[PDB]
């Protein structure tokens, strides 16, 4: 048996950069108002994998309430989310991540994101796709007011 | 094999509360404008299941011609879409639903939404993920102009 | 066993039409602005196919850098991507494509899109599903500033 999951995340710009996307530090004018590192790509991926497990969302495992993972970075959370998902007997099929930002340009840093995620998930990189796209200057991303990320995932049994 | 489907729906706030999400009446300042009951979560789920089965979308199972379902609430539609989907010999894999609203708060109502979808698709609650997230005041969701919802689904032959 | 992919595309209105969506020339008041033919439906799908394959995206296979695919249309890019995907030993499971447009009406032209896609992907039409929906006047789509599209794909190993 196999399982579909889906992740969505948005953070607005604010403060001073740089920014944290897919574990990778990316140089940029502004930063991201967030309850943690605000790694939008990792959050969505995390929500997507938990969704395939039906373990709800990251908000559910890691409330601002629990003191246990309070102040953890996105890479930490993804590792713990994953271990819990694995506890349910699941393993990785594959994952696809879609970054939506007018700027900065992601491509230089994408190869590094995919390496970062594959370690955190202990899979081949063949199982990790990341990509970036614009909304051609339309919407809140277009006006450069924020970054958005979707992600999909397939878990196995 | 298994079949993927995707669903996306939006409604604007307008008129008087309450709003109906995943079959659950959620008190709110305004309500959702729709020819239907405005249940974006179920409309999106229904389209994902229909899409997985290659059956079009709601507009194609329920055209302004067919009087049978004029004014029928979103759960009745979901079950008929399910009937027609089953009739092709598909069973449910799992589903994942992401409600995108700045407000109201969805968390206490999600367990019930998950309950109703389970019934309506005759499955374990284990097969059904519902999550909620915001766009941090950005876009039309952020400014409180409406609610969106994304859904993915996996069918089995 | 199987592999999920996801693709998202957006183009803006400018210039004369018609627009080309899913390979289909649809008459409309304005056209889409793009380096390409503007086909967000074939692009988003292409990206979903390449994401399933961990083959990257369109920006990676056919960059703006390389003037070799100057004048290439979305279907040509689609069949090329698919060739490369098949060469890595993948077949098609199914695809689901969701057009997000306030206007024009996509219904008359949808069945044809499916034909073009299935022939391009060398599959049965029952493996292709395409639907259309509005944002109910909300957002950049809602105000008629552009057309978004979102696609999911499932490949077979
Ligand atoms: C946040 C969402 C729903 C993302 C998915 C892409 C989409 C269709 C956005 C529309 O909102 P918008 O960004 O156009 O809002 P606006 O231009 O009104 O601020
Ligand atoms: N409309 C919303 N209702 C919620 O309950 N939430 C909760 O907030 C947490 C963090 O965003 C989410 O995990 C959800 O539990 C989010 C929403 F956007
Ligand atoms: N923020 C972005 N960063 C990128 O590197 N890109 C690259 O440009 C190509 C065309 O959109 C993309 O495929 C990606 O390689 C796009 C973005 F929107
Ligand atoms: N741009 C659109 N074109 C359509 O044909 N449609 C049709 O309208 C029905 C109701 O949204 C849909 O089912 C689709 O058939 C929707 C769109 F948003
Ligand atoms: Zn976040
Ligand atoms: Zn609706
Ligand atoms: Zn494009």
């Amino acid at each position: 048996e196999m399982r579909i999951g889906h992740g969505f995340d948005v953070h607005a710009f604010g403060g001073e950069g740089p920014i944290i996307i897919g574990g990778v530090r990316i140089p940029y004018e502004k930063g991201l108002l967030a309850h943690s590192d605000g790694d939008v790509a990792l959050h969505a991926l995390t929500d997507a994998l938990l969704g395939a497990a039906a373990l709800g969302d990251i908000g559910k495992l890691f409330p601002d309430t629990d003191p246990a993972f309070k102040g953890a970075d996105s890479r930490e959370l993804l590792r713990e989310a994953w271990r819990r998902i694995q506890a349910k007997g699941y393993t990785l099929g594959n994952v696809d991540v879609t970054i939506i930002a007018q700027a900065p340009k992601m491509l230089p840093h994408i190869p590094q994101m995919r390496v970062f995620i594959a370690e955190d998930l202990g899979c081949h990189m063949d199982d990790v796709n990341v990509k970036a796209t614009t909304t051609e200057k339309l919407g809140f991303t277009g006006r450069g007011e924020g970054i958005a990320c979707e992600a999909v995932a397939l878990l196995i049994k």
